């Protein structure tokens, strides 16, 4: 997939591509709709299936500092836009272009002139051009007999409205599953490994692996969480039991430094230090809120309450086979 | 009018005077009940009105940091002070003298010797010496034959008592109208502008102008505000089609950076930048609670909902005109 | 007293001992039973009564920086576990030794190798070894012939359960009546004392002494306290009329810096200026809560009635000997 | 004066103009001489004069918090052109704009289409489009019969180059004198005054007012300096005895802290006052000396009063020399 | 291979190996000295090569803080070790074990209880024990008929003694020729690449590539360098016409900042892309230049220009000297 | 001895006294003089013997934060007069008094007013008033038949003149000898200690006390001295083999840290012990050795021991000088 950070950047003699257009946080299940449209269409035509996005958020433009908190990556997006199938995805700076343009100049620039879109594919709720003027009704009429539009429902489901917001809440509130199932899949960070309290190995107590995130990563409540982590692929050498490209059991404790986020994992069954590795860590279910300890003894007694939750959890997870890992260790007891 | 610091900058030949005394934080109502008494009796003996004021706040003295927010900075309460006709303000600082003072050698040496007082007009809850001892009706019998006391009551109206105090938890609970009752004038902030988020102009989401100040200063609860913004007398060029010396409709967001409040400035229908100049927001009106914003369309949609209530709450105040300013922009719609 | 920090620096040659092994913090009554048995039984023998403990706190091991707040400083401890006849304290730090071992090997190493072990005398609670899988009642089936193991109840005294946690939670809630009662004496810190708000001396607001604490301390919460300051042994001239190893009644304002706490002590009809000296400060009873104030006069005002009440609890204190100073200043009145 | 952000913030209005192009940092007199011939032949024609400048500096694009000091603010920038009777400023963001565009497009698009300009007047170092490509000759051949354009050599002047870079170097070396006559006036910065040591009364120690300035103004070697203070107009009242609009003479201190900031602290000669709250314009005429530390309040005001000498004479050269004194001041020969 | 943290963590599986004990930062030629002697007698014996290192540095423990730079990272150390064939390497913190230990049981816990060592090999300037009173000779009588303990010497060449100081000298004089030629390849940092100035595109500015280094790692003298920029393994897309796992011949600008951090820029020769989220390996060539400050775009991409041109020209010879060169590579002659 | 804060803090009460009057920092053998004299005198009438001394220092009334360094703090300055039997210490703050005051004002409500002084010492330097007005020959003039007014000549001493000045200068070149000879003691720091690196016990290289000070404190260069340490009088336990109220031998490390703050770490010969929590006095010799920077933990500790050796024969020959040597103390000749 190619990856073009503004219009200058797209290729002059792109033939011919069908496109879609949103910040596309997530990449959630109504995003999919709008990615599956889209890929079916340039499949028909054999076009290309482009994905225009937005970086920085288009909220921070006009409020920096208060923009939402990113559900993935810049990174995340663009990987989870190929595993859909995207073939580009151009990523458009309101600070550089686009913003003060008036609808008509905006289609004429970006799906004309710089990707010769014969489809197009937004949500009902998007919006474009000089003070948001542009709509999705918009969009229908002035591109009726240049190129084809095709407006997809913000979608629902069991009562939910699926978008970004409903997302970021379910997150805020450590409702993981929720946040899951509005996903189409496991919620996950991924991120280097470093030293943290004692050495991951035979104690209980010390985490296999801490990670540290900037306050700008969504991340589930405080609290701890059974999920699964992955060292991803590496040939760098791995201190302990725990192999790559196989998702662990783990309890997985969210924190805060008294703004920036903590993760810490601790791996079911395993010794292992996972320092200089990169590692992702997929969240499954809310366990428990955050506690403070007074006794070494307590804090290990509750570390394996965690672990036996976490096992029933994930042995459940499991079953939902369509969220779950495809290479996984768990064990059935300790 | 003048300004002197210490006892020891007040001219030795100052001939005769009519002094008042107290912080006057906000020169409110009740403040000028004691100034109007003394500028009277000034000119009836054709002597000079005198403000004796402290600075730094008696409070923070004891309690240096836990100081009560500023209504007003000392530069606005000299300029308020003359406004209603003081000619001379003597600024008193308690760590370099008065405070140690009985109540006796105060007044000898602060009312005689330095003053040469022959009124003196002072508030029901005024004290004054060494462990406040002296009280208004110590000030009556420590003066009898040698100057004439004249001791005001606290201002109650509308079953409120006015005072700092009161107009500090107006100002708090975003009640500015309720401040400004209290006060006898629009509560406003004046301050340089600093670039912003984007330009000032055509875009509805930045603002006119941007504000910085210190968490001293007293400001209302976080929200968006219905007020007028007036470029302060200047030679200097103005980007955009605002004029100085004209107060301008605006809605105003109040925030603070995560104790450093923020002031930024939304001027109705007019296209400006305002970096460089010194400006003047005053305040009428609580329009909203400060919201998260998670779409760009939602943040506009919702810009112009302030606008439209800030248009309606601004024609209401040019009615009430012993508050509204002398000359005004405001549009009757878009 | 020894003092030994780690293993390796107790006596090769120490002869005989009778053991107790705990955090300690605070070394409240539940503690002094431990202790108390510990010192009987080494009497009987004519061996040495040992305290075994830890620093830093274990839990702070796997958990740093969520430490329990230390309710003594070790300093502290030290001193109290003498007082009530420690011949020798034994500090362990968990990530030096001992931590990893199993229970056998742990008993063998610490109570025989090390000290040379007739008695042993731990509370219900105590765990030890690898994954704290030792038990109190380990300890019994590990020890039957080789060692006498005396394992006491926690203390339970009218409904509640007196340990380090419970302690905490009276000081944080700002109950050190309760606090006190279970530590069997007055709650205290020591410190040096600082500059702060102008001079002691003459005027009321300023305190007589300024002292910071860590946000490691454990202390009551923000709010007035009545208590008794006492300058510690020293040879180095007082200003004013206080005298060293006397305990004077004084009003206690406990606050936070906007974690750094700090201790502002109003010593009852004294002038007098600490900076420099190291003053404890000890807690009887809450006064009030914490404050914000808007004049002098209504703060001096608040300063007195402190002083009225502090008066009545310090008089009531005094009666309950047990607790109260050997040597004290008090005025009946101002 | 009108000041646009951004080529879209243009009158389409606007149907002639003659155009200067330079980041005009200082506005000194090699900048002054863009402007005149400017400015001239705008008046010939029945044009708008217009300067085209660039905020954030060129510089600090490509190399962010690397940027060079700020001579002056862009806000004086503003002041300083239209002091020379400059029109219009356009200021250009690169961040958003012309940036990666090619020589070609850069100068229909801009000069042509936004400005629709007759006349170009630049200097001989001037640079445009993508990765420099576009000079002072690449510019005269792409505009044949639409636009005049007037090349101007680099100010050269007893031996000295006068460029911002000149001008930066004379002000960190503490050089004031050689910054001015390269400027073609007293360098000066404007703030609001502040709190500071004491209150602005009779003792001499305690300074008439306090500054502070972000490490992004360019401003003269720590140090002690002779200069004149101005209280910019205004009707809020002055504690003691000083007016507004009048250029005062003043010994001006010039130091640093841990915090980046720099203080600018000014002791006005025969006068006490206290400033707090004001704007007021610091002009720098001459260097007096280094800083140096004290340990004596006796040594201290020594040197205080010997500054106070040096300034009297100085400032005294300063009026008579006429060219760059102030229009109304007050300055004392005696104490 | 295997990594320990501590002697419990070792198997007590274990039953025969060859050891060799040392901070081993860097692993330079002297430290392959130690480990090819090791390895080898390792595959004679059945036995495995075990690698005795320390972490947190010894100095650091007395001094911290105070502790020498890394030439490389912990985990950089472990991959050096693999790639020199070591079965298991061990992990002493002395913080928590080794340290109150006298020569004798330091043996016999270590090399004996834990290890159950037959062969030995350690440098000549080795240390052990408390108070360093355990020595290269020390070692040698303590372990007789149990131990065949073999001291090499440090390593000399060219006049030159290759140590870690020697290392971090050549490093710190921004010498990484030198330091190559200590270390037997090419020095280098890992790290994930971060955003920086604008987008790395066609606008040669914008380095493809930024990456900061805490104040911890051992860096090359703040300048520009040559040097070849790889992409690690990865199925993530590639923003431009950069593949994975070729070195790419690159211009690389070290520098600093308050806030501690180092910061590593690169400029990739002839390709446009943007490396955002990827982890990058950047290997150092040889010194271009000193770092200095820009005043004019124009002059910054003069420089940037002749940066270009004589990493070129070093890289060329770097290739032609095929010993320290990469495998894949991508450099072009001309523009 | 009284300690008052502000003249109305004197008590009404006292009748006759004889008064100096300077900021005594360090209390050095210039300042002996003076106290000597007031001492003496003040004996021989009935009269009390009063210091009157400034905080905060008066420099620092004018330039904040630029105030010369403490020699000694206020609390040892108070206890160093005490030693020289000055009776009253009254404190005067110069931003609540004393300042805007007149040489005539000054004198009569200091001296006279409150002190009821009937005999003044001064230094030959002294300045008192409004900018410094007053001075020795302005003060005997002023005072005729009320105050025997001494004036005494600073203290020159092997063509060194004794100052606060120069005592710093001694100071921050690391030259403690010569600031000894001129405080006329061995110039000292006292302070908690607290935890550092590891715990004092039998390593050499874990320091047996730690302290810090904030940027106030005068305090050497950074580097490694020769000096005694005592614990200060306490019944609180002592971890390890040392007693309060002996001064033993100590080989004490300076060094510093970005978070302003100075450090103060001591080795003491030949005991195994722990101090934290306790009260230390530090005492400074001689200097030994400029800092360095270690790469190998033998070569700290060869480093270490030869401090040590340096530490026996310096404080050997302070033994012996007898005149500064500590009363009680202990030291051995051999490790």
């Amino acid at each position: 997939m190619d990856i073009w950070y503004g219009t200058a950047a797209v290729p002059k003699d792109l033939d011919n591509s069908a496109v879609t257009i949103g910040v596309f946080d997530g990449v959630h299940r109504g995003h999919q709709k709008l990615i599956n449209a889209t890929v079916e269409k340039a499949r028909e035509v054999g076009a290309k299936a482009i994905m225009v996005t937005f970086d920085p958020h288009p909220v921070s433009v006009f409020l920096p500092r208060e923009a939402p908190l990113g559900i993935t990556t810049l990174a995340e997006r663009f990987a989870l836009a190929e595993s859909f199938g995207i073939d580009g995805v151009l990523v458009i700076d309101f600070t550089r272009e686009l913003s003060g343009t008036s609808p008509e100049k905006y289609v004429e620039f970006l799906l004309e002139d710089t990707l010769h879109a014969s489809h197009v594919v937004v949500g009902a709720n998007f919006t474009f051009g000089e003070n948001a003027a542009g709509t999705a009704d918009s969009l229908r009429q002035i591109c009726q007999s240049r190129l084809t539009v095709d407006v997809i429902d913000l979608l629902d489901d069991e009562g939910v409205r699926i978008s970004s917001t409903t997302v970021r809440e379910f997150l805020s509130e450590g409702d993981v599953a929720r946040a899951n199932w509005a996903l189409g899949r496991h919620f996950y960070v991924t991120g280097p490994v470093v030293r943290g309290a004692g050495r991951g190995g035979k104690e209980l107590g010390f985490p296999t692996a801490n990670q540290y995130f900037h306050d700008t990563v969504a991340l589930p409540a405080d609290g701890v969480y059974a999920g699964w982590l992955t060292i991803l692929p590496t040939e760098a050498p791995v201190s302990g039991n725990m192999e790559p490209e196989v998702a662990y059991a783990a309890a997985i404790s969210v924190g805060t430094n008294p703004e920036q986020r903590s993760v810490e994992s601790f791996v079911l069954d395993r010794d292992a230090d996972l320092y200089g590795h990169d590692v992702k860590v997929e969240f499954v279910d809310h366990v428990r809120a955050m506690e403070k300890f007074d006794s070494v003894e307590q804090l290990l007694e509750v570390m394996a309450k965690d672990v036996q939750k976490t096992r029933t959890l994930l042995a459940q997870d499991v079953q939902a086979h369509k969220m779950a890992p495809e290479t996984y260790f768990l064990q059935a007891e300790s």
